[PDB]
């Protein structure tokens, strides 16, 4: 579990969101795991827009943070899952480090702000949804 909280918006993995996520929906996209939707309350994160490919991750199944490198945005196949059919899931970018399901939603920083939140994982493997294209979410 986890969000990234930016100005009146929460971003969060899309098969996590909740009934309320999708009742203030501003946007989803199943292709990249994400939904965005609406908050009342300023929120407390900053998005990095920057080049960076390497930063620093939670992992809630350890409590710990690990720092990685992890490749550029791209397309890349995610085996089926109780939430999608097998698929190219996009704007994901892997690095080797520990993650289980329930890690989804941990954030990616580096020393810039957010660079995106956990969504897939397994065999040693760690991947990240990116956020920071969305320019949008800092206006
Ligand atoms: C070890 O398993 C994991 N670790 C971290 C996050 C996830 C997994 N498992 S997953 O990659 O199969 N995954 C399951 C939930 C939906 C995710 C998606 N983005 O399509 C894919
Ligand atoms: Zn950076």
């Amino acid at each position: 579990s986890g969000a990234i909280y930016v100005g009146n918006y929460r971003v969060v993995n899309r098969h996590l969101a909740t009934h309320n996520d999708w009742a203030n929906l501003v946007w989803e996209d199943s292709s990249r795991d994400l939904l965005v939707s609406s908050t009342t309350a300023q929120g407390c994160d900053t998005i990095a827009r920057c080049d960076c490919q390497t930063g620093v991750y939670y992992c809630s199944s350890r409590r710990k943070h690990y720092p990685v490198s992890f490749s550029k945005p791209s397309l890349i196949f995610v085996e089926a899952s109780e939430y999608y059919p097998a698929r190219y899931q996009s704007h994901l970018m892997l690095a080797v480090g520990h993650s289980e399901p329930g890690d989804c939603g941990g954030i990616l920083r580096c020393q810039h702000g957010v660079v995106g939140i956990v969504s897939t994982g397994g065999n040693g493997l760690v991947g990240f949804a990116d956020v920071r294209d969305l320019l949008w979410l800092d206006e």
